[PDB]
């Protein structure tokens, strides 16, 4: 004696909220009962006026104060005038089709409406029924805000373990939960939640990917046209750093791009790709400084006859932890063994002048070590040397002469390689 109606009933994916055409179809339902019965009734709670028996106005989850209205539409199907409320068709055939479907051509905004209903069959000239709800998606770009920061600070060479990159924040009051992959020509995982990064200039990889501790806030992990998407929900915030071991990094920039998409869970989920949005921000891995280093030329030197260690440049090198340093010229031409003197080419023509440590500023070296099987004069940091005119009187030509000094910090009886290069231009002028 219990024998209940069937309904099938597949709802849109992707509304894009805004401007919907009137006749836009937003449900297809299928209605089959075997009894004996002469026609089918799908009617709502959320109806509209008892006059207008097929409209309906429906008030949004997000926030109630958003509506949208739709009918029920179908060939065959007429007003149900004897109750005030649904539609009715009129047929003994097991089977009937109909749609729901937008009324008047609204501004829908950005929310999910509930449309639950009811289908029933008529018997021949109430017996059992089927109730079923299902939500409407509307989705915009704007549905979740998104932020990803990059880390501030990083420093090049071996970094610490699961060293912090990026941190991405993922808001929203419309949607209930987001996936995120990573963009890149070199993904390791089946998710997208780990991949390797190119760095602009060198083009050193380094491996990103979420936190170990981010991944566990995935509430599950879904297919999305073949590809594995994990899960979040929306109003959190994920982790990216340095996957794998300690890594160590080139100085560079790596550029991070993530997808983020807008999913809408059910028991039978979807993602929204009208919320999609592609972000991607810059990781600046900068080089570790231990010596603060600072080389300044001379202003106001005039070609021609100049006087004999006259003054060229002035360097300081200062260092908030390291005491001794000692330093070197980069030249083709070193003309003593200590590398403090030497000849710079000018590049307009050419030609030469002997540049180096002045006088004065030798002999405030603490001593004279080994490294690398050439020597170097140390010195006191936080103290500064200045670069002359080495040796006789020099009649330079006008011109710009690079030079560039080559200084290691040192104390201990032995450097440590955060040594530097650093190189300015002297001016001479006519």
């Amino acid at each position: 004696m219990a024998e209940k109606l069937q309904t099938t009933l597949r709802v849109g994916t992707y509304f894009r909220a805004g401007h919907v055409p009137d006749g836009m179809v937003l449900a297809q339902g299928w209605v089959t009962y075997h009894g004996s019965h002469s026609g089918f009734r799908v009617w709502s709670d959320e109806q509209k006026a008892g006059n207008t028996p097929t409209v309906l106005l429906l008030s949004g989850q997000q926030d109630p104060r958003h509506h949208i209205q739709v009918r029920l539409e179908g060939e065959g199907w007429q007003p149900d005038t004897v109750s005030g409320r649904g539609a009715i068709l009129r047929t003994a055939a097991d089977n009937a089709s109909f749609s729901v479907v937008v009324d008047g051509n609204q501004e829908v905004p950005a929310d999910t409406w509930t449309l639950d209903f009811k289908a029933c069959a008529l018997a021949q000239e109430p017996n059992s029924e089927q109730q079923k709800s299902v939500d409407i998606v509307f989705s915009s770009p704007q549905d979740l805000t998104v932020s990803l920061i990059p880390v501030s600070g990083l420093k090049a060479g071996k970094n610490a373990p699961s060293a912090k990159i990026a941190k991405l924040v993922v808001n929203s009051t419309t949607l209930k939960e987001f996936g995120v992959r990573g963009i890149s020509n070199n993904v390791v995982d089946s998710t997208g939640t780990a991949w390797r990064v190119a760095g602009k200039n060198t083009g050193k990889e380094i491996g990103v990917g979420l936190s170990s501790d981010s991944l566990r806030r995935s509430d599950s992990t879904e297919k999305w046209n073949g590809v594995n998407w994990m899960t979040f929900n929306s109003n959190d915030t994920l982790d990216i750093v340095l996957t794998g071991p300690a890594q160590n990094v080139t100085a560079d920039t790596y550029p991070i791009t993530l997808d983020v998409v807008g999913y809408q869970p059910d028991n039978q989920g979807s993602f929204l790709p009208n919320s999609e949005q592609q972000k991607s921000v810059d990781i600046v891995f900068s080089s570790p400084q231990d010596l603060t280093v600072s080389l300044i030329p001379v202003s106001g030197l005039k070609a021609g006859k100049n006087a004999p260690s006259a003054k060229i440049a002035k360097l300081v090198v200062n260092s908030t932890t390291l005491k001794e340093f000692g330093v070197r010229g980069i030249s083709n031409n070193v003309v003593d063994s200590t590398g403090t003197a030497w000849r710079v080419a000018g590049k307009n023509t050419g030609k030469e002048i002997g540049v180096g440590l002045s006088s004065d500023s030798l002999r405030r070296s603490d001593s004279t070590e080994k490294w690398n099987g050439v020597n170097w004069m140390t010195f006191n940091s936080n103290d500064t040397l200045d670069i002359v005119l080495t040796g006789p009187a020099q009649n330079v030509t006008a011109d710009t002469y690079p030079i560039t000094l080559d200084v290691v910090g040192y104390q201990g009886s032995f450097l440590p390689n955060s040594e530097q290069q650093k190189s300015v231009d002297i001016v001479f002028s006519s």
